[PDB]
């Protein structure tokens, strides 16, 4: 049959670095709500292993329509031709110590948005400067505040950003939120995250599970 080899991707990009070994729960369930909020076409996941296979890729994230790679930036318009060219300039790098705050405006200056595929630690270890070293004449750099942000709150505040063209200063945070689940345990998040219409910090789902 000829009809599925049909390259219908044809008819803004963010786009994650995985720079971690494996998919630990975590991992997983982060990237299984960003895709839930920017969408499956929306979305590459870049830079995994080259023996990368399907097999090796979580099942709940296949089952969200990953659409992923082992190649790197510099590769990815190899592997995907509904990926415009990946140009100096117009590729944004997402990095927490950019000298420049995302504005709504960056909208019409950029049409790629990557982010680290980090767990971050607390001091950060700085490992999106990695990127930036790594692809030295394609990115240009956009902070997010001056508090660290998971990868799903970053794509979140991004899109908030860029596509309802929200001022970073409008967005509602809270920083470094506690849950606690009684009286002797409770667990501080040394992240900064979106507020939701509720008040509460916006988390994947399962996230709030797994912390307890
Ligand atoms: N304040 C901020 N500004 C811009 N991007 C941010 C950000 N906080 C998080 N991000 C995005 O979210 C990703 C994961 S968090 C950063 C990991 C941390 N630097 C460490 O090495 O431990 C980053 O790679 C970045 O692309």
């Amino acid at each position: 049959s000829h009809h599925h080899h049909h390259h219908l991707e044809v008819l803004s990009k963010y786009i994650i670095e995985h720079m971690e070994e494996g998919f630990s729960e975590w991992v997983i369930l982060e990237y299984s709500q960003i895709l839930r909020e920017v969408g499956a076409e929306n979305l590459i996941l870049s830079s995994l292993p080259e023996s990368t296979t399907e097999k090796d890729i979580p099942q709940r994230l296949l089952k969200l329509g990953l659409r992923w790679t082992t190649k790197d930036l510099k590769g990815i318009n190899e592997d995907f031709k509904d990926l415009e060219l990946l140009k100096d300039g117009r590729v944004c790098l997402l990095d927490p110590r950019a000298t420049i705050d995302l504005q709504p405006e960056d909208a019409t200056k950029f049409d790629y948005f990557v982010f680290g595929g980090i767990l971050g630690d607390h001091p950060p270890r700085d490992r999106t400067k990695e990127l930036k070293t790594a692809y030295p004449n394609l990115l240009i750099s956009r902070r997010l505040g001056d508090k660290q942000m998971t990868t799903d709150t970053a794509i979140r505040t991004t899109q908030l950003i860029i596509k309802d063209r929200i001022a970073f200063e409008d967005i509602k945070f809270i920083d470094y939120p506690e849950f606690r689940f009684n009286k002797n345990e409770a667990t501080e998040m040394p992240f900064r995250y979106v507020l939701d219409k509720e008040g509460k910090p916006i988390l994947p789902e399962g996230m709030l599970d797994l912390i307890k």
